């Protein structure tokens, strides 16, 4: 249907690469003698000239940019990030893909007010994977994410680096953060405020840029796909502009939680909100050609319900040189890793129905705001459970996300007989797409940390109004590991604290090296992640 946003000069602006975020300090952990990397991120308003010949867009971003800066953290290095709210609305940061403790996970009511900050303590112990950090504040998550509070967080491992996949952040390892937005006649964003069904967007962005292009060499690139859109799901394919409907083969090497067991040979990649898929595309057969990354129409070929617009079939263009300047020394091995699948369970699956209750998006008839009713599962730490995730509706779809865990996709049924489990769903994930009339069973190890965690639809419009609930990963009173201060996301110890802008700017007061060092060493003494040691 007709594009609403003004006409954009397609494929004329180079793909931006978010800069790598550097830590301010390292602090010695007195428990283990190891360095904890300490970072500061200031959440603040900024404007960005999206349309060349119109006015600017109003954004609020991590370090005043969108996407936020990219974190790059080696497995085994703990990090503390001081997220500083210098904006106009509260925030709650979630590191999506991280088994963070309840109070460091972005619980939706665990907000930071403007003129406050919160120290998030991250474990960085899980398998190499593409995480992303983004806003999770109750009621306002869609608008906070839409206006720019999302960025990438790459957990690296020299074992994955030894596979010799295409490498170098911004060289042959390229972030591909997909969003879908709408702009006014004067080039400002159309707000998501007021939208209660879905905010599709008619302008496709990669790394914050409408319909960009990139010059590539005829060799292999790693692409880290992330659907950071408010409501838009994609069906991605590559085509030569000389044969724009002919899909070119590629390999999926990783899902939300890390590498697949083997690359999945693929010409079409379904990716819904919050899903990450890493792809190796080989441009060697397309020297001197232009390859367009495109998006399936027909509401992702009958899987979705998303509205299609004039240019939502287009993502970006790659212009391929005639030759490489350096040898392609990268490979995609047939055997990537042994995926650490959870134990199979014979426990009867729990059922969660994703539907509407009057005008409100609900789980088993419940809204997250309803404290009394929203705790839907008590799961002893170490238990494996199958959850049967049910979309009974034909008129909407739900990418379902479960905090804490990585899960195996066991089964998909479709009331439209459309599809079962995809080859790139063979590994471990933390989001799975319930297409039209789809039921998915997932299997997860509820481990290794006790606490109260969220699960929800990651259509941010549905999540906000109000398709989200909680489970409690429970322990017996003799468990240890300071569980008493780590199970409650609202624990006073870990709450946001006020700051004065002056001290932040001067790096004085509670921003002094001494104050930060004492705060982190005190946090580290509680040993938040000890239960995951090996
Ligand atoms: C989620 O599960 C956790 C347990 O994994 C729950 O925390 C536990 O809450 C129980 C009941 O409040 C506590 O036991 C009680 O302790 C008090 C005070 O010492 C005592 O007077 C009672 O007779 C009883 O023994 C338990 O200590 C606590 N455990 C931990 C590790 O914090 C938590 O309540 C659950 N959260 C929700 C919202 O259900
Ligand atoms: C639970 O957290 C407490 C408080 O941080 C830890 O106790 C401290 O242990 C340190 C060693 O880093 C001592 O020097 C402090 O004097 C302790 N403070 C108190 C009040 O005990 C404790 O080690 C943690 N326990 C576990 C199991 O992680
Ligand atoms: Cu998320
Ligand atoms: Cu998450
Ligand atoms: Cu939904
Ligand atoms: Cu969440």
């Amino acid at each position: 249907v007709a594009q609403i946003s003004p006409q954009y000069p397609m494929f004329t602006v180079p793909l931006p690469i978010p800069p790598v975020k550097q830590p301010r300090l390292t602090v010695t952990n007195p428990v283990n003698g190891q360095e904890i990397w300490y970072y500061e991120v200031e959440i603040k308003p900024f404007t960005h000239q999206v349309y060349p010949d119109l006015g600017s867009a109003d954004l609020v971003g991590y370090d005043g940019m969108s996407p936020g800066p990219t974190f790059q953290v080696p497995r085994g290095v703990e990090t503390v990030v001081r997220f500083i709210n210098n904006a106009e609305a509260p925030n709650s940061v979630h590191l999506h893909g991280s088994f963070s403790r309840a109070a460091f996970d972005g619980w939706a009511e665990d907000i930071t007010e403007p003129g406050s900050f919160k120290d998030y303590y991250y474990p960085n112990r899980q398998s190499a994977r593409t995480l992303w950090y983004h806003d999770h504040a109750m009621h306002i998550t869609a608008e906070n994410a839409y206006r720019g509070q999302a960025g990438l967080y790459m957990l690296t491992d020299p074992a994955e680096d030894a596979l010799n996949l295409p490498s170098g952040y911004g060289e042959f390892d390229i972030p591909m953060i997909l969003t879908s937005k709408q702009y006014t006649a004067n080039g400002n964003l159309v707000t998501t405020n007021g939208e209660l069904n879905s905010f599709w967007g008619d302008v496709i962005h990669v790394n914050g840029q409408p319909w960009p292009f990139k010059n590539v060499e005829p060799r292999k690139y790693r692409f880290r796909f992330l659907d950071a859109a408010v409501s838009r799901s994609f069906g991605l394919y590559f085509a030569d502009t000389d044969a724009i409907d002919t899909r070119l083969p590629f390999k999926v090497i990783a899902s939300d939680s890390g590498l697949l067991e083997h690359p999945a040979d693929t010409s079409l990649l379904y990716i819904s909100m919050a899903e990450r898929y890493e792809v190796v595309f080989d441009f060697s057969d397309y020297a001197g050609k232009t390859i367009e990354l495109r998006n399936l129409g027909g509401s992702i070929g009958g899987i979705g319900t998303d509205t299609d617009y004039d240019n939502t079939d287009k993502v970006m263009r790659f212009v391929v040189a005639d030759d490489t300047t350096q040898p392609d020394t990268s490979v995609v091995p047939a055997n990537l890793r042994d995926v650490p699948f959870p134990s199979p369970t014979t426990n009867t699956p729990r059922q969660f129905r994703f539907g509407r209750t009057g005008p409100t998006w609900t789980i088993n008839g419940v809204a997250f705001a309803d404290v009394q009713n929203r705790l839907l599962a008590n799961v002893p730490v170490g238990t494996v459970e199958r959850w049967e995730l049910i979309n009974a509706g034909n008129g909407f779809t739900h990418p379902i996300h479960i905090h804490l865990v990585d899960f195996k996709v066991i089964s998909r049924t479709s009331g439209n007989n459309a599809r079962t489990v995809m080859p790139y769903e063979s590994g471990l994930k933390d989001v799975v797409w319930l297409g039209r009339r789809e039921t998915v069973v997932v299997e997860a190890h509820y481990a290794p940390f006790p606490g109260v965690y969220m699960f929800h639809c990651h259509n941010l419009i549905h999540e906000d109004h109000d398709m989200m609930a909680a489970f409690n990963a429970t322990v017996l009173p003799d468990y240890g590991y300071n569980a008493t201060v780590f199970v409650d996301p609202m624990e006073e110890l870990w709450q946001a604290r006020p700051y004065e802008l002056g001290e932040f700017q001067a790096q004085s007061g509670q921003f002094s090296v001494q104050a930060v060092t004492e705060r982190i060493q005190t946090m580290a003494e509680y040993r938040p992640y000890a239960a995951a040691d090996e």
